[PDB]
C-alpha cells in the first residue's frame, strides 16, 4: 500500500537538571520543532543529563540513561525509533514484558550508575523535577511517603528512582492508586535492566 504512514521517532524535549542544589526541568525544544524532528528523526540538539523528557506525536514522559542506555517505558515509546543528529536509531532493547525499551544513550548524556547499597530509602524523579521520597516494599514497589493525586506522576514513566547516593535503583513504569491518589509505585529494578543488557 502506497498510503500507509509511519510512526514518527520519539523526540527529546527537555531535561530534568539534577547538576547543582535545585532540581528543575528545562524545555529544549517546542511543540512544532517536535513535529518536525519526529517526523525526519534528525535532531541537532545538544543533549545533557541523566534524565531527558521525551515525546512522540501523541504522549510524552521520561528516558533515563543508565550505564550508557538511554531506557523508558514500552506504554511510552512503543517500538519507536528515537530522533538522533543522524536519523532516526532502532531500540537495542525492547521487551515488551517488562514495559521496557532503550536505545544507545546520546551523545552528551551522562549515565546514572546502577546502585549496588540495597538501601530501601528511595527517591522519584518527576518531569516537574519533584524529588518524592519512596521507602522501597518489594523487588518493583516502594511507598510514597506523602500520597499524593496520580495527576502529579501522569507523565513521569521512564524517570528513576534513586538511592541516597544517587544512584540508579529503578524505572518509574506504574502508579498504585486508591480513589485517584498515588499511594505507591510500580518500577523496573535496575536489575532486570542489567540482565536485559
Ligand atoms: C502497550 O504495551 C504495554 C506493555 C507492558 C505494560 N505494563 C504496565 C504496568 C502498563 O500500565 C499502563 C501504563 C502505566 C502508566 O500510567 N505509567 C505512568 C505514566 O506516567 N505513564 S505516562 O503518562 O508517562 C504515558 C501513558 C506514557 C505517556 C507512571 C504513571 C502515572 C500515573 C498513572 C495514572 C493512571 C494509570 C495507573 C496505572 N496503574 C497500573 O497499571 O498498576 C498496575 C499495577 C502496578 C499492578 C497494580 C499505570 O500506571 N499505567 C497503566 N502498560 C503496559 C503497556
Ligand atoms: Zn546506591
Amino acid at each position: 500500500m502506497a498510503s500507509m504512514k509511519k510512526k514518527g521517532s520519539v523526540v527529546i524535549v527537555g531535561r530534568i537538571n539534577l547538576s547543582g542544589d535545585t532540581a528543575y526541568a528545562q524545555q529544549t525544544r517546542g511543540e512544532e520543532g517536535c513535529q518536525e524532528t519526529s517526523q525526519t528523526g534528525r535532531d541537532k540538539n545538544q543533549v545533557e543529563g541523566e534524565v531527558q523528557i521525551v515525546s512522540t506525536a501523541t504522549q510524552t514522559f521520561l528516558a533515563t540513561s543508565i550505564n550508557g542506555v538511554l531506557w523508558t517505558v514500552y506504554h511510552g515509546a512503543g517500538t519507536r525509533t528515537i530522533a538522533s543528529p543522524k536519523g532516526p536509531v532502532t531500540q537495542m532493547y525492547t521487551n515488551v514484558d517488562k514495559d521496557l525499551v532503550g536505545w544507545q544513550a546520546p551523545q552528551g548524556s551522562r549515565s546514572l550508575t546502577p546502585c549496588t547499597c540495597g538501601s530501601s530509602d528511595l527517591y522519584l524523579v518527576t518531569r516537574h523535577a519533584d524529588v518524592i521520597p519512596v521507602r522501597r516494599r518489594g523487588d518493583s514497589r516502594g511507598s510514597l511517603l506523602s500520597p499524593r493525586p496520580i495527576s502529579y506522576l501522569k507523565g513521569s514513566s521512564g524517570g528513576p528512582l534513586l538511592c541516597p547516593a544517587g544512584h540508579a535503583v529503578g524505572i518509574f513504569r506504574a502508579a498504585v492508586s486508591t480513589r485517584g491518589v498515588a499511594k505507591a509505585v510500580d518500577f523496573i529494578p535496575v536489575e532486570s535492566l542489567e540482565t536485559t543488557m
